[PDB]
């Protein structure tokens, strides 16, 4: 029994809208919230806010339903509050007769005294694709639409407008094609003369590139000399193509422009490695130097990945260095390249041209030596005034690099209790930060004792409440910083069925924080290392929630699975550059080709560079102004035996322990290592080509371990064949880095037979040095470390690479504007 109330608000041709409707003699109004019963008795009750009421010519009495999302249908899942709802951009038109009931939905707004703190309700807008919880839109109804106003609809509408290709300015039609001077897509304006990013396969270069002369693959292998050789049964994409726009033309459909058919005709730009110089010719060139060319390419607008600035070197008002560091996607050229005569020349003339941010006061918990704080400092967004680092060498390291920061070498739990208690100072006179002092809180809480995937139970759930991850959040709750950053190892998101991640997102939401999570790969921000980190970003109610930085460098695909599965739902970050990118990858070579030769065990912490920077990367890390000191080019002093094994790993890419010869070697002691003996069969690995046995223990046949079989002082480590079968023949152990490759995750203590053992230098017979490890992270050469060599390695391997941290910093920098 459904009848309207009051006089109609507005009339259309097919619809008349109303402000009030009567359903079973009960007032319902635009703005009220409502429930609808699912056909599936097992799904949670449907809940919507009524955004509009209207009547059809055909007698249908309608309302527009803007749905809420229940907590358990977001990342939080079963951890979220039963009565909490979240806004989402999902709505549709439904007939009033489907409504089951009125509901009360309260907007729990953040209090005006929010910073000092610490019927369904809602507080945040949930983005289900990126797992972002964000402040609700501020958008208000205008008189014109006050009758149909739907937050969901406007968001979908605004999106459609941003996403779609639209031509802003037409010139003239020529031979069934309209030529344009300006177009737009996804919020970016592209004009004639602008440059564009394109997939590697958008177009081709006219230079001929001969497939290498190839090579035999060794000769036969003597298996008595190499009894373990038998166990040995560039993948990063190309960076973007770049082109200057020459013409822009699209077809016509039904006498109007067909915007799904916009085409751009471009001048190809050459990267140095695209000319014949290839890689051997560009080791030393700037990552953003290009070469002009008069080659033209036709491309679909749909393929344009973004806009970039490309300038002729001489027309610049600033210095090449200054221009380059001035903004993102800035390239330059100084010569043209004739693809036909392979020569470089001057550029044609038509190729030529025509509020200081306050720094956030920052507290860095579990600071380490300051890799994370260094990255923020570089972005210009923060000032770490307080750092907490319980382990003394690292704490001292932090002081060396941040003279201005109060470093508390102490347990974070007792420190927070001290401030909560109103104490102004710890026992050492150090002034504790107080409520209001801290604007940005960041840190990497060691999430120990949650690895692996067994369930969580009564006993495990509590230690989480008593873990350092909870301590970090307790900090967030007390200080209520404007921005919150939690860094960790990738598996933070998957620890204990993703329950650690879910409890930490639940916690940030309970406090009223906007928040999200994602995985990033340090390699993609200008470092030659695989290092995936989980990152939790949070922003106070009044702020913008940051985005994750777009990858800058192409990197090995296997190391860039940044996506996370939580209860079978796949979450991704806002990152859009899912394959290629602006800059070529940074190699082990870019990283440390300028460093003087040192020997196993070298201990002189100050030696001169005996020769200038060679890589773009080395120019960045050594600086533009003076320093003569190469600090920490020191390496661990290995056993005579371990040193000998190292002299014997061949220098070919992929070499490791299985390449070792079964020979007697004179050690540095002056001792001789005897030969490893094979006196057991391997039913799984068989006999060798020299008719030799391949087992070094009785368990290989397979029985049980033999009391005496074990062998000592042998070039081929006795144990590696012992258990080779169980561990893919221990590939990588005593393995050399490749000049063309990248570091495995940079470790706290580099050991050839350790967890991560690809730690031998590519040419010298030694493990990598403290400096090289600092370079594998993104540490400047001026960055200081402290303690013995093992202390310094630990500090370096633990840090967040400043280039990753900086990347995160610039995204926060965007949130201080807009
Ligand atoms: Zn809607
Ligand atoms: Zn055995």
């Amino acid at each position: 029994r459904i009848s309207w109330l009051g006089q109609p608000m507005k009339i259309e041709e097919n619809r008349t809208y109303y402000q009030k409707v009567s359903i079973d003699e009960e007032m319902l109004e635009v703005g009220d919230c409502v429930s609808v019963i699912p056909d599936d008795s097992s799904k949670p009750l449907y809940l919507a806010r009524v955004t509009a009421l209207w009547e059809d010519k055909n007698g249908q009495m309608m309302f527009h339903a803007h749905w809420f999302c229940a907590g358990t249908d977001t990342v939080l899942g079963a951890t979220s509050d039963p009565l909490e709802l979240f806004l989402v951009g999902e709505c549709e038109n439904m007939q009033l007769s489907y409504i089951h009931s009125k509901v009360k939905v309260i907007y729990k707004a953040p209090s005006e005294n929010w910073a000092m703190e610490g019927t369904y309700f809602f507080q945040l807008w949930y983005n289900q694709e990126y797992a972002r919880f964000e402040s609700p839109p501020k958008t208000q109804p205008t008189e014109d639409n006050k009758h149909k106003f739907c937050l969901s609809c406007i968001r979908l509408a605004e999106l459609r407008q941003k996403e779609m290709p639209k031509v802003l300015e037409q010139i003239e039609e020529v031979d069934g094609r309209v030529y344009c001077s300006s177009i737009t897509k996804n919020g970016v304006v592209y004009r004639l003369g602008d440059s564009v990013y394109l997939p590697p396969e958008a177009f081709t270069f006219n230079i001929k590139v001969a497939s290498p002369v190839k090579r035999p693959k060794k000769d036969p292998v003597n298996e008595t000399l190499y009894p373990e050789h038998y166990r040995k049964y560039l993948d990063a994409p190309e960076p973007y193509r770049i082109g200057r726009i020459k013409e822009i033309h699209c077809g016509k459909k039904k006498g109007k422009v067909n915007e799904a058919d916009i085409k751009l005709r471009l001048y190809k730009f050459y990267r140095p490695e695209n000319t014949h110089r290839s890689y051997n010719g560009s080791y030393h060139t700037d990552i953003n130097m290009l070469y002009w060319s008069d080659e033209e390419a036709v491309v679909n607008f749909s393929d344009v990945q973004g806009r970039c600035t490309v300038e002729y070197g001489e027309d610049l008002l600033e210095s090449i260095q200054d221009y380059s560091q001035g903004g993102p996607d800035r390239f330059y050229f100084l010569e043209a390249y004739n693809s036909k005569t392979k020569n470089f020349e001057d550029p044609p003339n038509h190729a030529r041209s025509p509020i200081k941010l306050p720094k956030l006061r920052t507290l860095d918990v579990f600071s380490g030596c300051g890799g994370l704080s260094e990255g923020f400092h570089q972005a210009g967004i923060s000032e770490t005034l307080w750092a907490i680092e319980m382990w003394d060498p690292a704490a001292q390291a932090f002081r060396l690099n941040n003279p201005g920061t109060t470093v508390f070498t102490e347990d974070c739990n007792v420190l927070l209790k001290l401030v909560m208690a109103g104490e102004v100072t710890n026992s050492l006179g150090q002034r504790l930060p107080q409520k209001g002092d801290v604007e940005m809180l960041c840190g990497g809480p060691p999430c120990q004792g949650f690895s692996g995937m067994n369930r969580f139970n009564s006993r495990t759930y509590s230690k989480f409440k008593n873990s350092l991850v909870v301590s970090f959040l307790s900090y967030c709750d007390y200080y209520r910083p404007r921005f919150f950053l939690l860094e960790n190892v990738r598996n933070f998101v998957s620890y204990r069925d993703s329950m650690v991640l879910k409890l930490t997102l639940r916690c940030l939401v309970r406090m009223g924080y906007q928040c999200t999570f994602g995985v990033l790969q340090a390699g993609q921000y200008g470092v030659a290392q695989t290092r995936r980190r989980a990152i939790i970003l949070a922003a106070a109610p009044g702020e913008k929630l940051p985005l994750f930085p777009e990858p800058l460098h192409v990197f090995a695909p296997r190391a860039c699975q940044l996506s996370v599965v939580v209860d079978d739902k796949k979450f991704v970050s806002n990152i859009t550059r899912l394959s290629s990118g602006p800059f070529r990858t940074i190699t082990v070579r870019d990283t440390m080709s300028d460093l003087p030769e040192i020997q196993n065990g070298a201990s002189n912490s100050e030696i001169p560079y005996n020769g200038e920077p060679l890589s773009w990367f080395q120019r960045q890390l050594r600086g533009s102004h003076y320093q003569p000191i190469l600090r920490d080019h020191i390496c661990k002093d290995m056993s005579p035996l371990v040193a000998a094994r190292m002299r014997h790993i061949p220098l070919f890419p992929g070499s490791d322990w299985r390449d070792l010869p079964n020979i007697q070697v004179r050690l540095g002691d002056g001792v001789i290592a005897h030969k490893l003996q094979y006196t057991f069969h391997d039913v799984k690995n068989g006999y060798s080509s020299t008719g030799a046995l391949r087992g070094v223990c009785s368990c290989a046949e397979g029985k049980a371990c033999d009391p005496e079989s074990r062998q000592f002082s042998t070039l081929i480590p006795w144990c590696l064949p012992h258990t080779g079968n169980r561990h893919n023949h221990w590939a990588g152990l005593y393995g050399r880095l490749e000049w063309d490759g990248f570091f495995s995750t940079t470790v706290t203590n580099p050991e050839p037979m350790g967890k991560q053992g690809r730690v031998l230098h590519p040419e010298q017979h030694r493990v990598v040095s403290v400096r090289e490890c600092a370079r594998s992270q993104g540490f400047p050469d001026s960055y200081r470390f402290f303690g013995n060599i093992l202390d310094r390695h630990r500090q370096v391997g633990n840090a967040v690479p400043p280039p990753l941290a900086k990347a995160i910093g610039l995204e926060i920098k965007l949130c201080l504007l807009s």
